[PDB]
């Protein structure tokens, strides 16, 4: 076979995992929405793509959302000019669909499980309380002169009121722009200026993992260079003394106490912008999502990819500064009317048992996190997870990067006790909602495979050299989409040329994701890393996931990243950055001996061309807060270009860049 | 042996029950009542409007009574505790469309407003067409000033018919009007203009009332020196006397409106978009906020049922639009129903005290609605001004704003109604939006001084004020509360929701607290006998202001009285009475010491030994607001020697009376 | 002995009636007319559109012809006396949705605009898709400037196809466009920009017309020195020649639109929201049209007066600065979903064959132009038209002034080859759409007669001295309308008093057009000139059209204008300005002899009272850019008031005023 699965210690013939009994409607669990096999998925999926799928999408849109005005046209526009339209004549409001309609049905149902940084401070927030708080904030924003179409910046940590802030903007038709709490003043400034908001919402301080985030201090530094911001609303999260500017800055509780606890919903066109979300090369990229298609995509993917039922308690452990928090903490779960988790802490605070204490306390029915969190808990030891119950879980999700089969198995074995479906969800900020993922009651999974495209997604593999679609199976190339889908990003804010050039020009007629992909002999899709991260060794194309998956098969390896660099003989050579577990004895095992064994492991599993030319042992890797490993930073450092690096002040650990610069020289 | 007594009356109780008269029975060609013919017909309909199955009735009434651009789905939600009351939330409508356009499309030449000018010879009818055209011109002017949906607009206008055009022009574009009584001082106007943060003010060059000039533009000029946000003033040329105009800021209404077309589209408003702010007559000005659909529905239904309004009716509410009574029962209620409404620019006694009745016979008014202060005023002026009029076009006479003493009630019944009209005593507040407790005139047999029974949608209880517990059964007295939200309840206090919750929702959690004392007699009739703050406690006996004042006016020659409490060592509190005799009363022939002695015995005979005033002060007038409320708080603080902590009293009806009362106490 | 005579013609009356030709009878492969085949078929349909039972017809047409977001309840209300005209008041719609989106959703690649560039080789077809995308980009740009619903936007654009996108971008967001003829002077532009109080102006670097450069940005910069409210100028790069650009205020159209997405939601407009202000050419008069009635009127008149069918290619050769361009280039044709021509050139550039080269190249099915253009081509000679095909044409239209029978016949003979119906369309900026015109499939035409009123128009003739309606036929007086019609102008911008005084006060209960009119014995209507231009000779009333029609019957006459002046004996005396063809030899032919024959011709055809007291031979006449002859200018010069003429800097050829002033003295 030309296309191989990601390296695993399990043989292939024992590596196919059918939907487990918890996903078969047994042991009292709800029956899956799609099942019980691959054919039930394909039969439904075929209704959602092609020239006869308008019927299905119109019905789903009218069944799933409450509309003030019906639409006439299902879809229009396209990639070439970036004029994508879905349900254009309809009107609706996102806050109405996420709060009001559920509040009118069951006001005391829990909307948010607020898991505070200190576990003892956690509590449930009802739909009634969340709707009231949202309306008070919306009334405060209107009193500042915020109109429909105005942008509002949000610099809030993971406290439950962050959802009220998002939905207050949606309620009045303002465009929220959320920035990770803890981003530097410089990074915050650039995003506040780019979206041209006149109002910013923040906290006095944030609390994450027992550490204080000095959010109001950062905000004051940033706003000295933000001439459009006239009002700042400050939530008193810690009560520690912070500066407040007379006139400009007001306390959230004091402002909201002035306002009634209901606010009318602005009637939004389907294509009115809902939010701007800046990704984390050059200027910040503000990805713009509209209202109806985005909301529909998040609601349908939540329902089908995680098999959400009305009583479920959905635990997405990500941050609302990330698209994962937008779609699968706030918009998806609340549109469906279920309970969603807002997790304020880290996976290891107070201890690495935190995730599993949370699951057993609240009886979470789904858990959703990133491979970086999974690898972190994998390296912390089985004592923190082995003696928990965790049987309320039916589905475990992974998002943000390829999941190494080694990490996949740890997730499957300890979090799921081999009784949960594992959904590896591939998508991007620009896709709005999950693009490729197994439907858990239908798809038999392979460790590290996203499996099959979601409803409305018609994806292909293109040879990057020819620009032509590769038909059949056992093919590898770059991932593209043939047709628009409801939740696709509509533009890059005030930079539509960047939007067309990045996604629509490389392969005209297609959407270009920017990731390498392979379709194996069974038709399963494998997303093996960024196209920019592919290493070309003597004409052999190497993906980062396969080498990193091979490296982590060696004992004591916690996390790795591989990058290419120009080589005189092979064009490019592989350089590995390897993080061993801190307990690994670097004196008993020689670094030169460990590097040799790692290279042989890569050679044994992939081939002679894949063996790293050099291996660097580092204590950690440069990562974004969402958990993405910044291989571009490592690649430029290896190239001796530690000067041409972009904005690195808001990465997870800025100091690790210094350690990497040292170890290379 | 009854714990609860009717307000003191010279008529014995056995002859003091007044069944709906023939004009309210569909006889003599009068329209058949909407509800009747008895108490049970009221309860039968009322029971559909409260309780857990009342959504059906309210949804049907909402869709039958108003024109909507978009239908609602949800009937009601929210509640008292957080102040998130919602009615018909997904619906959209426009108040101006419901008060003007839909009636104009059906009968453009029908009279919308009977404009009774200060001089009777200048009175005229204003058709729906003309009112709609003027409203649209003003709305276009406001839009040309940059007024947007949700912006507040202050209105400082006297009772000329264009005041209705100004209100409805704001409603038409979704602006929030804030009307201030014309004649309020520059200080009171300033405080309200600044609180609502408006950028536009609408006023007149001058007002005319009772042959006197109100220097409105002068007051406005003085106020705006401390109102830095107001950028545009639109000035109506009511008198044409020369007034200063500030270049740029001030423009003439007629010149601005001549530039604009006579139609303007209606802004499609959410049911819960704010319709207006109305500042009430203690501390900082309280801007009571009403939303759109529930408020409009409440005014339309109360006008229809409490006054038994029919399509050809000519409704004469004689109040001022600076008052909630003018908002609800001059402009929004009558015009929403598509009938004719009166805008009365004068006083009850100008040129003579026959003015009200000349008006009724001139225009054939079918209902008259006024305040007890006006009724007591006309009672004091003599029967020659009323006895020889016809007045037979009237079917219903209403009283609003304070308890009506049975003595005044009977005068109203006897001379205004010639014992052939139903008398509707309507209890409500600015915060309730529309009438809360009132007799339905074709159904309820009235008792002088009783509001009788709660209106549709109002589920009221009597609570022990200390324990918070409901007093079940009849013959109980305590404080009035409502159990559930109703469509027209005020939604907030502007930018001060904490004050709204603390005032109405926090004192008795789970209820709306009106602030008035109340009693339910053995027949179940409700008696609202005064504000809770005005109750006097003499030796453990709770005394209401209405009962003592009603006993005092039973004495011959008494025009009007007010009673307040003050600290007493032996009885806890003692009663002090301020008494206004008719000026024609001979105070030399009757000794003042004898008159006070006769008054005390009259009180003792009717109420009990404990109720006799410890001291009585004879005054030429009482401290009253413009709407006629007697300011007992002012009198109480003066008696307690707290004439330093009175507050803003510059815009009361007669500011000088405070000087006479302060002198007379010492 | 008829009191009312047809306009003077060289054809006897008995041979001057032209039934619909075979191309308008459904023969020779043409589509069957919407109304036909005779006068009774017109009356039968017309009678449904007027009177107290016509609501049914108008409600149905409104719902059949336009797409609505919200239905209306009331058909019509209001009236002339106070200027509160209302049509479909509760309805909501958007003009850009009706002219672009709904056609784009059906056939995106269909040509919306035939862009006939000033140079023929640069002409091209613009699809509905391309036009909608450019409209949406511009709308997004305007929104980014803070333009809100109800804001005025000035447009100073020449006849390039993006002018339609600029109009429709304003309509899309509910802004009120105010278009000013490109080439109007800085003073005339300044006055219109200041009157509408716009904060945004859209223009070009330069225009190109007849091979000449219009220095639009230079004119704009001079104007804006006296326009303190304008904050943003959007500049279309039409020529790329260097022009001044003011930092901050001025931005390039292509650079701004490249930042914006190619779709924009439609603002839901009430039927009576203003759609545009159009200043006519004392203080400038900004005529205001609302949305639904205006759009319905233009769509119905285009369909019925020009018998437009879905595949037709409609060629209106006027300028968008004129109401004719508003109604019959942009709004009418695009509302109907057909192809419309945007003609950037002049009728004689590069040569006088331009119109007919255009018709044969694009196979135009209808042609619409002004009598001044027809008279211009008539003077240029038959060689430029005689050898063209032109058989794709079915209907030829004339708009803007009376068409002399001599010019009518030239149009009929050479443009139409006696095989097209000629529609003489009478209307005004204030009427929105055609008022009186033959329906080409039903009405037999007379040269110079508008014939019969359009649907919804109930017109009468009033004796100006008595104010009374003249019943019956063979009557002459002033034209009035009895009832409002859907597309009537609703006000004069911020000058409603001028609106009432001009149109509604002279004859209370009627709309006063300002034109003299006669109804002949057959019931045909004749519009013979403005009331202000009527000449009173010894108590005999003379219209300009009849004398000007008689003068052009003389050989060598290209164009004439007749005006009155104070006379001691007759009250007023006739003065004629006559333009001979430039090839006419004024040395071989005595001017005194030519003047005598011209006077005798008038005496023979009209009578002794009409014979000009003086005749002036001029090389050209003072005309507006739309082609109206400025007889008010000529009258004041004859009266010796050549100083109090007012603003004449933006007329077609301002220098000709100097030549006329010389020749009179
Ligand atoms: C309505 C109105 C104007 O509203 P507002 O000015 O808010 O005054 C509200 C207060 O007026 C008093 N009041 C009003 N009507 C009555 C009545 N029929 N019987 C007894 N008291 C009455 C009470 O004290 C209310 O709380
Ligand atoms: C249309 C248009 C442009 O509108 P506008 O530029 O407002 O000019 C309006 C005036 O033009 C004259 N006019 C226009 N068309 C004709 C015609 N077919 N026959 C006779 N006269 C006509 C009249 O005098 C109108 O009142």
């Amino acid at each position: 076979h030309h296309v191989h699965p990601l390296p695993d210690s399990v043989p292939e013939s024992e590596d196919l995992f059918a939907p487990p009994p918890r996903m078969q409607g047994k042991e009292g669990r709800p029956k899956p929405h799609i099942g019980p096999n691959y054919e039930s998925y394909v039969k439904e999926w075929a209704k959602t793509v092609g020239p006869n799928s308008d019927e299905w999408w119109a019905a789903k849109a009218r069944e799933t959302l409450d509309w003030y005005d019906d639409f006439k046209t299902v879809r229009a526009g396209g990639f070439e000019h970036g004029d994508v339209q879905w349900f254009p004549e309809g009107t609706l409001n996102a806050a109405y669909n996420c709060l009001d309609r559920h509040y009118y049905k069951n006001p005391k149902k829990t909307a948010i499980i607020y898991e505070a940084d200190e576990p003892s401070e956690s509590r449930e927030v009802s739909y009634e309380e969340l709707m009231q708080e949202t309306c008070r904030v919306a009334n405060v924003l209107k009193s500042y002169g915020v109109k429909k179409g105005d942008a509002v910046s949000i610099y809030l940590p993971m406290t439950w009121q962050a959802a009220a802030a998002f939905l207050a903007c949606a309620r009045i038709g303002a465009i929220h722009s959320a920035v990770f709490a803890g981003f530097s003043a410089e990074s915050l400034r650039d995003r506040v200026n780019d979206c041209e908001c006149k109002v910013l919402i923040t906290t006095d301080e944030g609390r994450r993992g027992g550490k204080t985030i000095a959010t109001k201090q950062i905000v004051d530094a940033a706003l000295q260079q933000c001439p459009l911001v006239e009002n700042v609303l400050v939530l008193r999260r810690t009560g520690n003394k912070v500066p407040m500017t007379e006139g400009r800055d007001k306390w959230w509780d004091e402002e909201c106490a002035k306002m009634p606890a209901y606010c009318p919903c602005e009637r939004m066109a389907s294509e009115d912008p809902l939010f701007i979300l800046y990704t984390s090369t050059g200027k910040p990229k503000g990805v713009v999502h509209s209202t109806a298609g985005y909301l529909l995509g998040t609601a349908l993917t939540l329902k089908y990819v995680f098999d959400a039922h009305p009583d479920d308690r959905f635990a997405c452990m990500a941050d609302i500064g990330w698209i994962t928090g937008h779609s699968y903490i706030i918009y998806g779960p609340l549109a469906n009317g279920i309970t969603t988790a807002v997790f304020e802490s880290t996976p290891v605070y107070p201890t690495p048992s935190r995730y599993w204490d949370f699951v057993d306390k609240w009886k979470a029915t789904q858990l959703y996190t990133a491979p970086t969190a999974i690898r972190l808990l994998r390296r912390m030891g089985e004592d923190h997870v082995k003696n928990h119950d965790l049987s309320s879980l039916r589905v475990l999700g992974s998002v943000g990067e390829p999941i190494n089969p080694e990490a996949w198995h740890w997730y499957n074995d300890f979090a799921g006790k081999n009784q949960c479906a594992i959904v590896d969800t591939y998508w991007m900020t620009e896709t709005g909602s999950i693009s490729i993922a197994p439907l858990p009651g239908a798809i038999s999974t392979k460790p590290g495979s996203a499996t099959f495209p979601f409803f409305g997604m018609d994806v292909d593999i293109i040879d990057p050299q020819t620009g032509q679609v590769l038909e059949g199976n056992d093919v590898e190339g770059v991932l593209v989409a043939r047709r628009p889908w409801p939740s696709i990003a509509r533009t890059v804010y005030r930079d539509h040329k960047r939007y067309l050039e990045t996604y629509m020009k490389p392969y005209p007629g297609y959407f270009f994701f920017g990731d390498g992909a392979a379709r194996d002999y069974d038709g399963y899709m494998w997303i093996k890393g960024r196209v920019d991260d592919v290493i070309n060794v003597s004409g052999h194309r190497l993906s980062t996931a396969e080498v990193e998956s091979a490296l982590i098969l060696h004992k004591g390896v916690a996390e790795t990243a591989v990058v290419g660099c120009a080589d005189d003989l092979t064009g490019q050579a592989v350089y590995a950055f390897v993080t061993m577990k801190p307990e690994f004895d670097l004196k008993a095992t020689k670094e030169a001996d460990l590097s040799k064994e790692l290279a042989i492991q890569v050679r044994k599993v992939i081939g002679p061309f894949a063996a790293p030319k050099k291996i660097y042992l580092v204590s950690d890797l440069p990562k974004t807060r969402s958990g993405k490993i910044m291989r571009r930073v490592l690649r430029k450092i290896v190239a001796g270009e530690g000067d041409q690096l972009g904005d690195l002040s808001s990465i997870a650990d800025p100091q690790i860049v210094e350690e990497v610069k040292q170890k290379v020289t």
